[PDB]
DNA sequence: AGCAATTTAAATAGGGAAGATAAGCAAAGGGTTGACGAAAGCC
């Protein structure tokens, strides 16, 4: 079942160094840290934090996370401090 | 048409009252945002 797929199609791709040269990179989501995020951070109530629903309307779309998982994907909230 | 002096000390204490209450309603909308894959005309 675990094979592999490659679509690099709507994907970002940012160069990356070697050390010598340049390496171009597509980053791609992490499975185990969005859903174990979503428990964790749910089961500490940690709140400074955001909600992201992917797929839309339609969730059964994207993945199976996404389908069962309706509530919503929880994302860091990465706001930095403000000045005066 | 500028000159106006210096030190010295500025009150110790005791009190700042509790008893009551601090409304009950009813409202908080849904409308788009579906990709993959499969019939089915169409170059």
């Amino acid at each position: 079942c675990c094979t592999a797929k490659e679509d690099v199609t709507t994907l970002p791709q940012i160069y990356f160094k070697n050390g010598e040269g340049y390496d171009i990179l597509v980053p791609i989501g992490n499975a185990h840290n969005l859903i174990s995020g979503t428990e964790y951070l749910w089961e500490h109530k940690y709140y400074n934090t955001f909600t992201q629903k992917l797929g839309g309307s339609n969730p059964q779309n994207c993945t199976h996370a996404c389908n069962k998982m309706r509530g919503g994907f929880k994302q860091f909230n990465c706001t930095p401090p403000q000045v005066e």
